[PDB]
């Protein structure tokens, strides 16, 4: 599976038939059919005791991994019942600045999208959590191209260390708070992981307020490679899944 002509999203259904299931992500957020629900609590993002461990290029994107052995960085509040542990975060980006996001907002596509993944602590570990309809919660953040994001620069600089598939680099003392927008106003809906196994286990929480990063900061994203070392060069660009049919679902807004 990958994002190419022969192994791209329009083919993942053959090994992963859940690709055309019931609650698949991403989706277009139509802001006028989004149901403002005033029973939706504010988000409680507690990320001040976060331990980042490392960064690694896994062939389809890079993941800053975190130590989820204790509630150090947790997400609760909003639509969530219970505490969800931060395990890792990654982006999806495009080859140009008019594509990149997975989720769109009135069919508009932004330059990229940050996903901070969290698993429900009721289930003991991430592994058991994806056996559950409420196992995961992914906080989604849109990136637009403008002024540079200060807090994004440590990530951008490490990317030469992990140019190719399989590479890693110790990456401690990274504080994820530096990537959060000013406002925690979100849209939320039942969905899925957007990369195989496409498990229908995610409560998505997409923020309304994009962060901006600079054009030179996102250029560095597009230098990475899909391919392993000593293999033909495949630039890691456009690693996003097209929007899926909302099928029944209604998207709520906290605003
Ligand atoms: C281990 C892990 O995190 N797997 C994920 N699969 N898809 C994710 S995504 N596309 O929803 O943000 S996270
Ligand atoms: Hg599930
Ligand atoms: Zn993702």
């Amino acid at each position: 599976w990958g994002y190419g002509k022969h192994n791209g999203p329009e083919h993942w259904h053959k090994d992963f038939p859940i690709a055309k299931g019931e609650r698949q992500s991403p989706v277009d957020i139509d802001t006028h059919t989004a149901k403002y629900d005033p029973s939706l609590k504010p988000l409680s993002v507690s990320y001040d005791q976060a331990t980042s461990l490392r960064i690694l290029n896994n062939g389809h994107a890079f993941n800053v991994e975190f130590d989820d052995s204790q509630d150090k960085a947790v997400l609760k509040g909003g639509p969530l019942d219970g505490t969800y542990r931060l395990i890792q975060f990654h982006f999806h980006w495009g080859s140009l600045d008019g594509q990149g996001s997975e989720h769109t907002v009135d069919k508009k596509k932004y330059a990229a999208e940050l996903h901070l993944v969290h698993w429900n602590t009721k289930y003991g570990d991430f592994g058991k959590a994806v056996q559950q309809p409420d196992g995961l919660a992914v906080l989604g953040i849109f990136l637009k191209v403008g002024s540079a994001k200060p807090g994004l620069q440590k990530v951008v600089d490490v990317l030469d260390s992990i140019k190719t598939k399989g590479k890693s680099a110790d990456f401690t003392n990274f504080d994820p708070r530096g990537l959060l927008p000013e406002s925690l106003d979100y849209w939320t809906y039942p969905g899925s992981e957007t990369t195989p196994p496409l498990l229908e286990c995610v409560t998505w929480i997409v923020l309304k307020e994009p962060i901006s990063v600079s054009s030179e900061q996102v250029l560095k994203f597009r230098k990475l490679n899909f391919n392993g070392e000593g293999e033909p060069e495949e630039l890691m660009v456009d690693n996003w899944r097209p929007a899926q049919p909302l099928k029944n679902r209604q998207i709520k807004a906290s605003f």
